[PDB]
């Protein structure tokens, strides 16, 4: 029944031959610069782990540092800071280059090694009998981002990770500031990388990418900014600029800031979560907002290459670019299903429907 | 009937899967539920003890002089090991055929470990490392031993496909019209019905066990399940392989029930009269079938070990030896536990 259509109905479903294989439950929102909740999916405020969605949220305790402007950092280390990465030579190597600029070594670090994100790299890992180390974690900027905020404010490089340190006492503030949250409303847990890691309603996931958009607008229309507005224009840049140290080749963040050239940002969360921020726009205007946009999304059991899927879906119902520029993500949009003999056996449908019908159909976040 | 498998990041919900299970008698009658016991499911490689059926139905295919280890590997999803290439190589000789017979094709090893020796070493997967390759060589077996040509054994219009369709609308007790077919990973057709009759496919396998065992008279479908439950639970190895869960499930259960996996995350068990069955409700056997709605297999093991739990099934020194995949570990790359796993549902009865 179209009228009695419900968030608890949102999916993606994959099919072989038209029989139901998995669903998959969505949840998605779409922001406004102010955090004002313009589209949804699912639960738009359901309680999320960020993970590594968050980490420009971390870029900005980092560079909000006082003392970290004078090691230099560039914008290629900021982007870096901002990354799940995939662990190539030249991460590793603005790693090591990052460690040298605030005179601290591999040993440092209190993240540690695993496989690769990149199929590709973890080929040649596995070709060498190459054992991944600290430095070729995928948060191993955040994590030298973090050295240099301990060693810029004499708070000692022990301990950097935990959350009585001080740089983490600041990442917690900056978190729920973004968030516009009291504290008691973003709980943490512990991350893969060993850092303190918030979970807090997913709409104001999409609030801080919201933020990081608008403060890029600002900025480039020479609008006067805070400290923090300009800080946040400065991440959003770094990461448009530098969109392979974010992520790398063939990664869906690399490829889709590529293909957007400068209109967007967007971060991965482990467990399926995605983040993007997006400047104003003919696109925006015609959605109904004078300003910047965050989106969103969670899918609940986790899956990764639904979550890309999906994403790219909700970029084309959002008419987010032009069908040219999301050409570039199709592989991603619409996976292959073919079997070992090169036969297609089935595919990926999105029966959700985004929600901005009769007054009596409620629409309980589910 | 909103049944969950929940993970938590220092009790935080990190994910959540939806479990559809159903618990059945011999005769197929539902005794415990998750979620949809009638879910319409792909049974993908669960199906296979069925085909496995079809193909030893075959007239002729005794002739060959297949064994249990080899009839084990016309039941699996291996990982691809050395001895399960060396078994489709040894099987395809006794039907006087040829790797090039075969119309399954090499995909990376169902196997962490085993992927990454292939990776080291260059090696691409061929069709005989199919996880599937010990069905095929039964497929051509049947259709070489009928006469009907090698040449599109694994096409629907074959009558091997033909006798495969039959036998799991049999097995399952439905009308033709109520099994669905798409076509599987290994380029075969593959069949959909509701999730309960796959617990009933497990529980006959499992109840012929027990005829057999008794020296009751069986027809012969009825002693050719008993020789397919006997070759699984004897050859789990073949089944699946080192480390994996239908493997290990077997071998702690040594002869107590057969366990199968199907892609996508399903499953299924057939378990034969025990204390525990009795303690049930039943005086047969009884058969599990369980999907993850979104796929997700580390999910399914530590859903299924949890239900052995609930029902009684082994004794806890016996589930003990599942312990990794009941509660799967969640740990940092610092050697930290950072979550778990929990099982919020309630069986219904
Ligand atoms: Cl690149
Ligand atoms: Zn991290
Ligand atoms: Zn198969």
């Amino acid at each position: 029944d179209p009228f009695t259509m419900t968030p608890s109905e949102d999916f993606v479903v994959t099919d072989r031959g038209g029989i139901v294989e998995n669903s998959h439950r969505v949840h998605a929102a779409v922001v406004d610069a102010k955090g004002r909740l313009l589209y949804a999916l699912g639960n738009p405020t359901r309680m999320t782990l960020a993970r590594s969605a968050a980490k420009p949220a971390q870029a900005l305790a980092i560079l909000e540092t006082e003392g970290v402007a004078g090691y230099g950092f560039d914008d290629a280390d900021i982007a870096l800071m901002c990354a799940s990465h995939s662990s190539e030579d030249r991460h590793i190597a603005r790693t090591r280059a990052m460690l040298s600029k605030i005179k601290a070594e591999e040993a440092d670090l209190r993240c540690g090694g695993h496989p690769s994100l990149s199929e590709m790299v973890n080929r040649s890992w596995i070709k060498q009998d190459f054992i991944p180390t600290a430095v070729c974690s995928n948060c191993s900027g955040k994590h030298v981002g973090m050295l240099a905020g301990a060693r810029a404010i004499g708070a000692g490089t022990d301990g950097y990770h935990l959350p009585d340190h001080p740089m983490q006492g600041r990442v917690k503030r900056t978190v729920a500031e973004l968030c516009d949250l009291d504290a008691g409303d973003v709980e943490w847990g512990t991350d893969g990388c060993n850092l303190p890691t918030p979970a807090f309603p997913l709409d104001r996931l999409g609030r801080i990418y919201a933020k990081l958009a608008s403060a890029a607008d600002g900025s480039d229309a020479g609008e006067g900014q805070s400290t923090r507005c300009a800080a946040l224009a400065h991440i959003f840049r770094a990461m448009a600029r530098h969109p392979e140290m974010v992520a790398g080749e063939g990664r869906y963040c690399t490829m889709l800031m590529r293909a957007f050239d400068g209109a967007l940002v967007g971060k991965l969360g482990a467990d399926a979560s995605y983040a993007i921020g997006v400047r104003a726009s003919d696109a925006t205007r015609q959605l109904g907002t004078d300003g910047a946009l965050g989106i969103s999304v969670k899918i609940e059991d986790g899956n990764l290459e639904m979550l890309y899927a999906v994403v790219t879906e909700l970029l084309e119902r959002l008419g987010i670019g032009s069908p040219d520029v999301r050409s570039q993500l199709a592989s991603f949009h619409h996976p292959q299903r073919v079997n070992t003999m090169g036969v297609t056996t089935g595919g990926v449908s999105f029966p959700f429907k985004l929600r901005g019908d009769d007054p009596r159909l409620a629409a309980v976040a589910r």
